[PDB]
DNA sequence: AGAATTCCGTTCCA
DNA sequence: TGGAACGGAATTCT
């Protein structure tokens, strides 16, 4: 119900001035139409209403930032058993929001205190361009969430993918169904141009992501999976918000403690 | 103690 | 519907 050529011109205009980069060979498709099979460049997916359900902007992060974060991420993850980590709040399995167990650890500290305040700026950049509805929602959240995660997004996921790990949750095709808003994704580490791509299975679209790129898309609606890497290290951050952020209460404590607090108020 | 297993609890889907 | 799934443990075995 709208012109895609003009909408792309609008999005490109905002993104060019905001990120101060020229995005060549940018493309736009409606969600109903046939998506590009291979996206190495700027790409946008919209509905009939005009809202952006996917945005991919190549290399918006300064190389100095990607390299420093990578080195620290790899340093911390070495001393970690699990291949995933989380900062901010999680409502998973509980009818309340709770502080992640990792926030007290080295990973959670580095994300919240150092990484997130810097990344929060590029998130602000991204949202003011592609989605107004998202940032309008994120600023309505409890102040405690913003203070906790030091970011507009109340929750941050840390995905460490080493070569030939098929057991990682991002290696299995899925949807994140708790998400009330499209997530913002940042990538780090080093891996090849032909591997570690995010594939949307139902739309048959392969987005090839490299360190420094940003990806903004709905995780609940579109089933997606991360491809295997034969070399390098694939590290990425997922900034999201669940439904429980608005709906469920907050006791300002970790999971087990909050459960005790939750019951005693009932 | 340091392994394997069960548990609390929400949400979904083949 | 059983059971896996962006958690995070406590029990229960060797
Ligand atoms: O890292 C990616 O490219 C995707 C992450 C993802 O799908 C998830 O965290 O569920
Ligand atoms: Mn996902």
């Amino acid at each position: 119900m709208i012109n895609k050529k003009s909408l792309l011109q609008n999005l490109l205009s905002k993104c060019k001035t905001t990120f101060q980069q020229s995005f060549t060979n940018a493309n736009i498709t409606l969600k109903d139409e046939k998506w590009l099979k291979n996206v190495r460049t700027a790409y946008f997916v919209c509905d009939h209403d005009g809202s952006v359900e996917l945005a991919y902007l190549p290399n918006v992060l300064p190389k100095e930032l990607v390299e420093e974060f990578t080195e620290k991420f790899e340093s911390i993850q070495t001393g970690r058993k699990k291949d995933t980590g989380y900062s901010g709040i999680l409502d998973n399995s509980m009818p309340f929001n709770y502080v992640t167990a990792d926030l007290s650890q080295e990973l959670g500290q580095y994300l919240s205190e150092i990484v997130n305040p810097q990344i929060n700026y590029y998130i602000s950049k991204l949202l003011t361009c592609v989605s107004s509805r998202t940032i309008n929602y994120l600023v309505s959240l409890n102040d405690s969430y913003y203070a906790l995660n030091n970011c507009l997004y109340p929750s941050t996921a840390f995905n460490s993918l080493k070569p030939s790990n098929d057991g990682h949750r991002i290696r299995k095709p899925h949807k994140d169904n708790l998400d009330i808003t499209p997530s913002s994704l940042f990538y780090f580490g080093n891996f090849q141009n032909t591997e570690g791509y995010l594939e949307l299975t139902d739309k048959n679209c392969k987005v090839f992501v490299q360190p420094g790129d940003v990806l903004f898309f709905k995780g609940n609606e579109y089933k997606h999976v991360v491809a295997n890497i034969t070399s390098g290290w694939r590290i990425g951050l997922v900034y999201f918000a669940h439904k429980g952020s608005k709906t469920k209460p907050y006791y300002e404590d970790t999971q087990k403690n909050s459960l005790k607090i939750h019951k005693e108020t009932k």
